[PDB]
């Protein structure tokens, strides 16, 4: 087992097969612990999760402090935060996987090249080589800056995302609302008048798949 995992790869390698909480440890660091989801089943596991929608009990309209610092419950609705997320993908060369499903449909995105910048950067995007069944929404939104209300798409749709003019990909979006591009969205899959039920957003090292 490794002492200080920095993901849930090198949390899972260490043998816990079980999806649960568990602690990393940004840059190997045992002074900056992060209590993580790993999602250890999907597509060989080590996943750290960072964003789950599944009932809407969570509200996802926030600030940008909020959306800086994470929020919700780490085993229901909830988003890790842009800095853990700037500090998990300065680690190395990650992948994004997207889980959807909806009214017992599935589809998946991976993307080959993930990373959140800096503060300075205002957390932008990264998000390159897709494959998957859910459709390239993503594309749309590489190299975007973050955007909350406070910092218009977020305040027009009522959400926070990477967007631009505004969104095909909208996952803190507004639950079950199925006004256009109010909602879960994932545009090439289920369109803007359709809010998805269920959607993950989570990460590990791109070479997992031959490590
Ligand atoms: C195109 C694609 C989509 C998901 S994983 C993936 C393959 N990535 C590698 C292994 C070639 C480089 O890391």
């Amino acid at each position: 087992s490794m002492p200080f995992p920095k993901d849930c790869s090198q949390a899972m390698l260490n043998g816990d097969t079980t999806s649960g909480l568990y602690t990393i440890y940004l840059n190997g660091d045992k002074a900056q612990a992060l209590e993580v989801f790993c999602d250890m089943t999907s597509d060989g596991g080590g996943w750290i999760v960072f964003l789950r929608r599944k009932n809407g009990r969570e509200n996802f309209y926030q600030n940008w402090k909020a959306y800086a610092a994470g929020f919700g419950d780490r085993r229901e609705e909830f988003w890790l935060g842009l800095d853990n997320l700037n500090k998990i993908t300065a680690q190395g060369q990650y992948e994004l996987r997207v889980d959807l499903r909806d009214h017992g449909e599935t589809a998946f995105a991976v993307y080959d090249k993930f990373s959140v910048g800096d503060a300075k950067t205002r957390y932008k995007l990264k998000v390159e080589g897709y494959s998957g069944t859910a459709g390239d929404s993503m594309a749309y939104h590489n190299g975007r800056s973050f955007s909350t209300f406070d910092k218009n798409c977020a305040l027009s749709y009522k959400g926070a995302f990477w967007y631009r003019n505004c969104h095909r990909v909208n996952l803190m979006g507004r639950y079950g609302d199925n006004n256009h591009s109010q909602g879960v969205n994932w545009f090439h899959w289920k369109g803007h008048e359709h809010s998805i039920q269920f959607a993950e957003m989570k990460l590990r090292p791109s070479n997992f798949r031959n490590l």
